[PDB]
């Protein structure tokens, strides 16, 4: 199915992880935001938000936000396989409302405060590194998920990835090459490579998050 | 079951409506942040990012994040009813998806750009009214939000309301009473007017939304 994405992007990267967890074989688009491809005629048509990433299904079904993509994923092609819906996506509602927090808690508050101190470094002005406030309140969200994982194998328990596992994982992987000295947070840190190790894709991840590092040079 | 909020927060007047929608009585703890209410032990033991709202189940699960919240509800205590639950959260994997991704929409964009823009103003730094790029940016999002309402009675489609609806309503009611005139996007406008007026715990939202204007004056 259509993938209109870019490599360096996290929930793009984490739309991939979850894909081949499933089985499921992205037809890669690249959307380079180039001529402006989200506010081109077709995309905007498909997705008036002409945010990436963006998936149209064969029925031409339009999808975007990572997370509500992976979800989809594992609900519609990833359930085949019980064991593995199960294990990526549990079913009870209480390990599920714990993924879901934790998706919720990556958007809002992990990747939002990431890019809202780099974004200004890196885009528009460029600014000369840094906003303390911001600084902490990203520092903070990091103690929040060192604090998630500790005594925890998986952002969200459990005894496997989960889909949050692999939205996390893309978000860090972009704190990694931002530069960021993951290892001030041991539960983390230890996370991140042991689940960067055993994850479907993982591969890809740390490769687009390479590519996003392109702005941190 | 407890739940630890403050009227005037949107999040907590999501998980209201929802609660209300599902039958559910909260017994509510109000948690003052003013002071730190939520950063005191037996709290934070609870959530340690010690946001709110807070949920805590019968049997000691402690749950964050409305609109994780939200679905919790619905999959653990409007089920007893199907017909409750897949008006509020339908089960269709395309359906549900957009359901998603509007919750989505709302925690990154919706509310995230009204927070921006106005927080600076009515918190902390009550900065002299405005920042026009931010102000473009919150616009924009309700410009999106109008889109996904063009010829749609709710914000995911359907023909009942859903978990979203409620959200956004919160959100959205959020916006007023901030002072934003809503009449410069008719889909919302009609949606938010309609919507507000059949909706389940509508009023206690308009009330805590009051409540938040506190800000706003």
């Amino acid at each position: 199915m259509d993938f209109y994405y870019l490599p360096g992007s996290a929930p793009c990267r984490a739309v991939q992880m979850t894909a081949a967890a499933v089985g499921v074989e992205l037809n890669l688009k690249l959307t380079n935001l180039m001529a402006g491809e989200h506010m081109k005629p077709e995309f905007l048509k498909l997705n008036p938000q002409h945010c990436i990433p963006t998936l149209v299904d064969e029925d031409g079904f339009v999808l975007w936000e990572s997370r509500a993509i992976q979800i989809y994923l594992v609900e519609k092609y990833g359930a085949h396989d019980a064991d593995l819906a199960e294990r990526l996506y549990p079913s009870d509602p209480r390990r599920r409302a714990v993924v879901h927090q934790r998706l919720f808690f990556d958007v809002a508050v992990l990747y939002q405060r990431f890019a809202e101190y780099y974004y200004p470094q890196i885009f528009g002005q460029k600014v000369p590194v840094g906003d303390p406030g911001r600084l902490r309140s990203m520092e903070q969200a990091l103690e929040f998920l060192n604090t998630f994982l500790e005594g925890e194998q998986y952002v969200a328990g459990g005894d496997d990835p989960t889909i949050a596992d692999l939205s996390i994982l893309a978000t860090i992987a972009t704190y990694e090459v931002a530069g960021y000295d993951l290892r001030r947070y041991e539960n983390v840190q230890r996370w991140y490579e042991r689940t960067s190790a055993i994850v479907p894709g993982a591969d890809k991840n740390v490769e687009g998050a390479k590519v996003f590092g392109r702005y941190f040079t």
